C-alpha cells in the first residue's frame, strides 16, 4: 500500500482534536490525511492533504519529530501532532466532493476501541462512526501525557 500522511491538530486548551467527515466507503469521522505522490517528501504530502480537506496551512507549523505512526494491514500511516490552532480558525474544505463536515471533538469522549457483541452471543464489533479515528486515540494520549503531563 503507498504511504498516507496527515496531521492531528489540537486546539490551545489541548482538550479537542479536528476530525472530517468522507462520503462512501468513508463516511465516518477520521483525522485529516492521504496518499503521498512519486517523488513527494512526507512534510510535504502531510501539508498538501490537510490544506485539501480542511483549507488550514499547516507547512509552517510542521515539527519533524513530532507524528504518531500506524501500520494498519500493511499500509502506514503517519499524522504530525499540530497543537495550539484556535477553536475560531474558519476551516473550509477544498475538495467538498470527498469531504462532508469538518468540526471539532472532545478528546475525553472519543472512544479508544470498538463495543462487542457479547450481549448477543454474536461476534465482532457494533458500528462505530469514528472508526477511522479509533486506532490512533491512546498513542495519542499517551503522547500528550509524556510531552505535557
Ligand atoms: O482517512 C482518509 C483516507 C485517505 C486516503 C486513503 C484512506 C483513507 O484509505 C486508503 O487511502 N481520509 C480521506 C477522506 C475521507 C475522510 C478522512 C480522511
Amino acid at each position: 500500500g503507498v504511504p498516507t500522511y496527515g496531521a492531528i491538530i489540537l486546539d490551545e486548551t489541548l482538550e479537542n482534536v479536528l476530525l472530517v467527515q468522507g462520503y462512501l466507503a468513508k463516511s465516518g469521522w477520521g483525522f485529516p490525511k492521504g496518499k503521498v505522490n512519486k517523488e513527494e517528501a512526507p512534510h510535504d504530502c502531510a501539508a498538501r492533504e490537510v490544506f485539501e480537506e480542511t483549507g488550514f496551512d499547516i507547512k509552517d507549523y510542521i515539527c519533524k519529530d513530532d507524528y504518531i505512526e500506524l501500520r494498519i494491514n500493511d499500509q502506514l500511516a503517519r499524522l504530525y501532532i499540530i497543537p495550539g490552532i484556535p477553536k475560531d480558525t474558519k476551516f473550509n474544505p477544498k475538495t467538498r466532493r470527498e469531504i462532508r463536515n469538518i468540526e471539532w471533538f472532545s478528546i475525553e469522549k472519543l472512544p479508544c476501541h470498538r463495543n462487542d457483541m457479547t450481549p448477543k452471543s454474536k461476534l465482532g464489533l457494533a458500528p462505530n462512526k469514528f472508526f477511522m479515528a479509533i486506532p490512533f486515540i491512546r498513542p495519542l494520549r499517551d503522547w500528550l501525557s509524556r510531552r505535557f503531563g
